[PDB]
């Protein structure tokens, strides 16, 4: 009634104003948002009591300006582990807590909609934004997104899942035509969004930059209307990615309700002011007022529940200390232990020789709209210092002096904002021999960063180790093994890198990802064993880049892609490696622990409507720890080709003490068993295999059930 009331009072022009952003705030000619640094604002209409609503990034935490002009107050935010690390936790409960924490900050800093989470599929490891997406798998991705959204929206503010859909590379994202079969769309790319939309009901969806099978996502009626609304029952509103598309009236007709950030002419000379174009379209009858009304109603039905609509007095003082704890917990459960040949955790008071410039230039997250401005960011060295761990104080100072010396030089000083990659092999072969005799263990930091706007390359220094990095590892490993001592590598990265070439040279490998402000503290605590690694890969680590099935990336022509075809189709990530027998370096769902777990007591039952899978996990080791279990279903070959297996459920146990067990009970609706044959979702009759694994390739328990009657579901 409120909506219909306001809507009936709005003039034609006011309605048009409402469906377009007010321009990128604080840039070009534009005024700062009332929340300085916010990504966008809507047009206010005081006439009928409508305020401007505020939208802000992002996935790693709220991104706003830490300071303001003529202002003595602080506006620092919490910088959380990046999404790929959050996904590595495989912990829904925890994702919800992260959402609540962020949501509280969103609310109290005067923001109405958080531009998160990002949930595009990891099609290819080279995508520059992989760090801020969850997984190569739609179920993990959708489930983690759902938990996050619920946490955010329990705080009276809105989330926004992005980017819908198939935004799986950065190269020419604003222009590239993405060619994908409807099957790959429904099973892989749409699927995570479908799960999120139905389970967590986000206030909003952001349409992607790219074209999908010939049409901009922001101008795609099939995507935004037929699928999103008519099929899925989406009740929120759709906004465009910033400056996406080329036609404002086509956007509204397609079901893209809110055009952001507005004033596209400020960035692209060939674009008209969208308000003027829309007004003209209405005058000439290219656009009906009824279409406009529906778009306005979609926005208002959501935003009348926003804090700004009720003049909420935000405090500007969220409980950061409480949020820092949540950030720590998230990073703690998201570290992945990839290798441990009796190397971790480190013995108490062990003398550590810390290597790698990344020990100091620790990467807390990726760059772009998903960046953050925390009050502090604890480097790996600082974290070890803080915990009072025994390290080579001499060596640390040497590193500190070397970095400062390098960042001063013309070649390695920061330009425009990039930091040239520093040489890592600046130690003499004899110098390191010294370290091997003096210290007990070696710990090597390998760092990578990436970000919005750029894809990674399959070359040394990016996907592959640089020669200097390889030489460092080779020398450190030889010298320390010489002394009978262990060497550990910490992977401070945002997406997979080559590991096969060097992994057999070291004893321990900790995938530390990029863990936000608390990184150093998490890393130190993992090293000592205060934290028992419970993370598992949400993405496949290929032996070599050439093994990756999404070979068409980044499209054609390579240097300036106008199109990219998803030739691998549904066979992306582990679906490919399992189905066609290609062995990964480390598989989807892989992760080690400082303790051991035994799986037992499998019971599988199916009542025609629900698949029920039960089993027990016991801690059979000597240290407390959590275990992530994964339920894969292998469908019968039947009528249509299908992947070897597909993740359908997953679970993470409580913190189990030695000897403790927990009974796991997971239910899977029959519909989730379907494959899409191009027309309909079909659950084929026949025998299905239930595979309960500690990873996609470490199946602990197997059972079968049967579907007696074929089930069909029309979209
Ligand atoms: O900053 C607003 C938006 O900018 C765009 O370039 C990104 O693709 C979005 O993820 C972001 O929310
Ligand atoms: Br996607
Ligand atoms: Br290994
Ligand atoms: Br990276
Ligand atoms: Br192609």
């Amino acid at each position: 009634e409120k909506v219909n009331e306001i809507l009936s009072q709005l003039t034609l022009e006011e309605k048009v104003k409402l469906v377009v952003g007010v321009g990128l705030p604080g840039l070009f000619g534009n005024p700062h948002s009332r929340v300085a640094g916010a990504a966008g604002e809507t047009h206010p209409v005081p006439r009928v009591g409508l305020p401007a609503f505020v939208l802000a990034d992002g996935p790693a935490g709220l991104r706003i300006n830490p300071t303001r002009e003529n202002d003595e107050n602080t506006y620092y935010t919490t910088a959380f582990p990046v999404e790929i690390m959050l996904a590595s936790t495989w912990n829904r409960e925890l994702l919800e807590e992260v959402g609540k924490a962020m949501g509280e900050e969103v609310r109290e800093y005067g923001v109405d909609v958080l531009l998160a989470p990002a949930m595009n599929i990891h099609r290819n490891p080279l995508c520059g934004r992989n760090f801020e997406y969850y997984s190569e798998d739609p179920v993990l991705s959708g489930e983690m997104a759902s938990s996050f959204v619920k946490g955010v929206q329990s705080q009276g503010v809105g989330a926004c899942i992005k980017h819908f859909v198939a935004n799986n590379q950065e190269t020419n994202r604003m222009v590239v035509d993405t060619i994908v079969s409807e099957r790959a769309l429904r099973e892989i790319y749409l699927r995570g969004f479908e799960i999120a939309v139905k389970k967590s009901k986000p206030w909003s969806v952001m349409s992607a930059y790219n074209k999908l099978n010939g049409k901009y996502c922001s101008q795609n009626e099939w995507l935004l209307k037929k699928v999103l609304r008519e099929e899925w029952g989406f009740e929120g509103f759709v906004m465009s990615d910033w400056y996406a598309g080329d036609n404002p009236v086509e956007q509204l007709k397609a079901g893209n309700d809110l055009i952001m950030p507005g004033k596209a002419y400020q960035v692209n000379t060939e674009r008209r002011d969208e308000i003027e174009e829309i007004m003209e379209a209405l005058k000439e009858g290219k656009l009906s007022e009824e279409v406009l009304d529906e778009c306005v109603r979609n926005i208002l039905k959501v935003l009348v529940n926003a804090p700004s609509f009720k003049n909420y007095r935000y405090s500007n003082k969220p409980d950061l200390e409480k949020h820092a704890k949540v950030a720590y917990e998230a990073g703690a459960e998201g570290v992945v232990l990839l290798r441990n040949e009796e190397a971790l955790p480190l013995s108490e008071n062990s003398k550590i020789a810390l290597f790698g410039t990344g020990q100091i230039e620790t990467i807390k997250g990726g760059t772009g709209s998903g960046d953050t401005h925390p009050r502090y960011a604890i480097s790996i060295l600082e974290g070890i210092k803080e915990r009072g761990l025994n390290f080579d104080e001499e060596l640390a100072k040497t590193y500190e002096d070397y970095i400062k010396k390098m960042r001063e030089t013309e070649e390695y000083k920061p330009r425009r904002i990039i930091k040239p990659k520093l040489p890592e092999n600046f130690l003499s072969e004899k110098e390191i021999h010294k370290l091997a005799k003096k210290n007990d263990v070696a710990v090597i930091v390998i760092s990578r960063i990436s970000g919005e706007g750029y894809d990674r390359k399959p070359v040394k220094g990016d996907f592959y180790l640089s020669d200097d990095e390889t030489d460092l590892i080779k020398t450190v490993s030889r010298e320390f093994h010489e002394q009978g001592k262990k060497v550990i590598v910490l992977l401070n990265i945002g997406s997979p890198v080559e590991v096969v070439s060097w992994r057999d040279l070291v004893d321990g490998i900790l995938l530390v990802w990029q863990a936000g402000q608390e990184t150093g503290r998490i890393v130190a605590d993992v090293l000592t064993g205060r934290i028992n690694p419970s993370g598992k890969l949400p993405t496949t680590f290929p032996r070599d880049y050439s093994d990756v099935p999404s070979w068409t990336f980044p499209g054609e022509p390579k240097d300036n892609p106008q199109k990219v075809v998803y030739e691998e189709d549904i066979y992306v990530g582990y679906r490919y490696y399992d189905t066609f027998g290609v062995e990964p370096a480390y598989e989807f769902g892989y992760g080690l622990s400082y303790t051991t777990f035994e799986y037992s007591d499998l019971n599988v039952s199916f009542d025609g409507e629900t698949l029920r899978v039960q089993y027990r996990i016991e801690n059979t080791g000597g240290r407390a720890g959590k275990e992530v279990s994964q339920v894969y279903i292998k469908a019968p070959k039947g009528k249509i080709d299908k992947p070897f297996q597909e993740l359908k459920a997953f679970h993470k146990t409580r913190l189990l003490n030695p000897g403790e067990s927990e009974e796991v009970v997971l239910e899977i609706p029959v519909r989730d068993l379907a494959s899409f044959n191009g027309e309909e979702w079909v659950v084929e009759a026949g025998e299905y295999e239930v595979r309960v694994g500690a990873s996609s390739r470490n199946i602990k328990l197997k059972g079968t059930f049967s579907v007696g009657e074929e089930r069909r579901f029309k979209p």
